[PDB]
């Protein structure tokens, strides 16, 4: 281009003024100024040859002139903060706080970390604690800490019962140095897709890992799946190790490794493999793989004892964890 950094700045600038403004006829100048610049056949070295192109005005010639000396616009700068639509999805990077809330907050005037921590009351107890640890949730939590956290989730579950069945997932199962948070799949004999819901085989084990310290905050303790905040033990040591996100999801028996299976995943290999199992005329959830249909009619949930089965029904070879990207 010659003039291709003005004119981008002039049209996201008249695209504000009909999105935003819904004031159309500084939309309609902005574009006029973008387009008699694109058609200028000379690279624009200051503000005052563009005014006088028959759409460059004075205040256009104002705003073109900041660009070319920094290389940027301190009107679009601001502009970018203030959207709406995307002030809302900093907010949901607080746990508790979906676009529901999110759109709650922002029309109030309450959009930022500050003005969130400005406001505590317009924030319940899952959202608040999210809030607290929000720059701990930010960080990565490096192999050796996962591997770490595994061993204590794994040898207090099965302290417990020895029937108790739990797998850590995650990028972590599939291998990755490092990871975002950890999620346990834990089932039990006891719970079947049959039988009569056991909300104290999930129960017992949250508690078991608040007695040795591990789990610290409770975000959401439901009937089978638990959301809260961990840590590992420390000695003493200046900057401790972090706060951590950790979800543990009971499963019944009979559905285990469907469920082991989706949260392993990568979405990108659930995906493609739910559409491989629909070539080959199988459903697959988290839950079960059932035969297929003609129409969308489902058939009944096939036995599944290994992540294998699955893999079998299908006609694909089994992929290890590492191998799912």
């Amino acid at each position: 281009t010659l003039n291709g950094g003005i004119t981008d700045m002039l049209v996201e600038l008249a695209n504000f003024e009909k999105n935003v403004s819904q004031a159309i006829h500084k939309y309609n100048a902005y574009r006029k100024a973008a387009s008699v610049i694109a058609k200028y056949p000379h690279k624009i070295k200051s503000g005052a040859e563009a005014k006088k192109l028959p759409g460059v005005g004075t205040k256009i010639a104002e705003k073109i002139d900041e660009f070319l000396a920094t290389g940027k616009l301190r009107k679009l700068e601001k502009i970018r903060q203030d959207d709406t639509s995307s002030s809302i999805n900093f907010l949901t990077r607080v746990t508790g706080i979906g676009p529901s809330a999110a759109r709650k907050l922002v029309d109030e005037g309450i959009k930022t970390l500050e003005d969130l921590r400005k406001n505590e009351d317009k924030l319940n107890h899952h959202q608040r604690i999210g809030l607290k640890y929000f720059e701990d949730f930010e960080k990565r939590i490096p192999r050796e800490e996962m591997l770490q956290m595994q061993d204590i989730v794994l040898n207090e579950v099965k302290k417990l019962d020895p029937e108790y069945i739990a797998t850590v997932c995650g990028s972590f199962r599939r291998g990755a140095e490092s990871s975002g948070d950890m999620d346990v799949l834990l089932t039990h004999p006891n719970f079947t897709s049959e039988s009569s819901k056991q909300p104290k085989l999930l129960h017992r084990v949250v508690e078991q890992l608040q007695k040795v310290r591990f789990i610290t905050d409770t975000l959401s303790k439901g009937e089978t799946k638990f959301m809260g905040v961990c840590q590992l033990p420390s000695e003493n040591d200046e900057n401790e190790y972090p706060h951590r996100r950790i979800d543990i999801r009971l499963q019944p028996k009979d559905q285990y490794y469907c469920g082991v299976l989706y949260f392993t995943g990568s979405d990108i290999f659930n995906k493609n493999m739910r559409a491989h199992a629909l070539e080959k005329g199988f459903t697959i959830n988290e839950y079960t793989i059932r035969p297929l249909g003609v129409t969308g009619v489902a058939g009944e949930p096939l036995p599944v004892d290994s992540e294998q089965d699955i893999f079998d029904y299908i006609q694909w070879r089994y992929r290890e964890p590492k191998d799912r990207s």
